[PDB]
C-alpha cells in the first residue's frame, strides 16, 4: 500500500497473510473455513496466516491454518486477469473473535464514490521498494467504469473496477494482491492488478466480487 496508513493490529479481523514460507499476498476471511483472494496468487503449498498484525513477530493472536485445497476460478485467464478469483479451503476451521473474524460478502454491488477499505503488507513505494512488517491501510473511492476504461483502454472487463485516486500517491501494490477491498461492511473488491503503483491516471484495477456471490456460495456448498 502506497500513500496509506499503519492499521492498528487486529483492526482488520478479515486479513489474511497467504504464506508459502514467506508472505506473498494477501487474502480475506469469509467464513471460519475459507479465504478469498485473487486466481493470480495461486500456489502450491498456501498456509493461511490469521490475526497477523507484524507478520515477521508472533504477537499472541495469530492462526496458522494450512491450506487443504484451492480452487481458481473456472474462467480465469491470466493473460487478461479476468476471473481473478481463488477460494482456499482452511484444513481446520478457523476459531472466530474480535482479532479473527470473517467479511460478509456482497447482496449488490458496491456504487461508484463508496470509500472503501483496501489493506495490505505490500510495497509502500511507487518508484524503490520498502515492505512493511505491519498491516498498511488506505481508504479509496470506487471510481466510475468509464474513468475505468479511459485509463485502461481495451482491458477493463465487466468484472473489475478501478479504485483510488487519478491524480496518483495512493494505492495498492505489489505483495498487496488478492487482499480486500471492504465497502459499506461488504469484500466488494480482491487486490488484482494496475499499471505501477499510485502513478497519474494509473489507478488500481480490482476483481468486482458481486459478479461471483452464486460461484461462490455453490462451491463452498460442495466442498
Ligand atoms: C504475487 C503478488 N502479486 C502478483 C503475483 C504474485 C502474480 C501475478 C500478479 C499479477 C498482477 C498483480 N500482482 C501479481
Ligand atoms: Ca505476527
Ligand atoms: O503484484
Ligand atoms: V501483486
Amino acid at each position: 500500500i502506497v500513500g496509506g496508513y499503519t492499521c492498528g493490529a487486529n483492526t482488520v479481523p478479515y486479513q489474511v497473510s497467504l504464506n508459502s514460507g514467506y508472505h506473498f499476498c494477501g487474502g480475506s476471511l469469509i467464513n471460519s473455513q475459507w479465504v478469498v483472494s485473487a486466481a493470480h496468487c495461486y500456489k502450491s503449498g498456501i498456509q493461511v496466516r490469521l490475526g497477523e498484525d507484524n507478520i515477521n513477530v508472533v504477537e499472541g493472536n495469530e492462526q496458522f491454518i494450512s491450506a487443504s485445497k484451492s480452487i481458481v476460478h473456472p474462467s480465469y485467464n491470466s493473460n487478461t486477469l479476468n476471473n481473478d478469483i481463488m477460494l482456499i479451503k482452511l484444513k481446520s476451521a478457523a476459531s472466530l473473535n474480535s482479532r479473527v473474524a470473517s467479511i460478509s460478502l456482497p447482496t449488490s454491488c458496491a456504487s461508484a464514490g463508496t470509500q472503501c477499505l483496501i489493506s495490505g503488507w505490500g510495497n509502500t513505494k511507487s518508484s524503490g521498494t520498502s515492505y512493511p512488517d505491519v498491516l498498511k491501510c488506505l481508504k479509496a473511492p470506487i471510481l466510475s467504469d468509464s474513468s475505468c476504461k479511459s485509463a485502461y483502454p481495451g482491458q477493463i472487463t465487466s468484472n473489475m473496477f478501478c479504485a483510488g485516486y487519478l491524480e496518483g500517491g495512493k494505492d495498492s501494490c505489489q505483495g498487496d494482491s488478492g487482499g480486500p477491498v471492504v465497502c459499506s461492511g461488504k469484500l466488494q473488491g480482491i487486490v488484482s492488478w494496475g499499471s505501477g503503483c499510485a502513478q497519474k491516471n494509473k489507478p488500481g484495477v480490482y476483481t468486482k466480487v458481486c459478479n461471483y456471490v452464486s460461484w461462490i456460495k455453490q462451491t463452498i456448498a460442495s466442498n
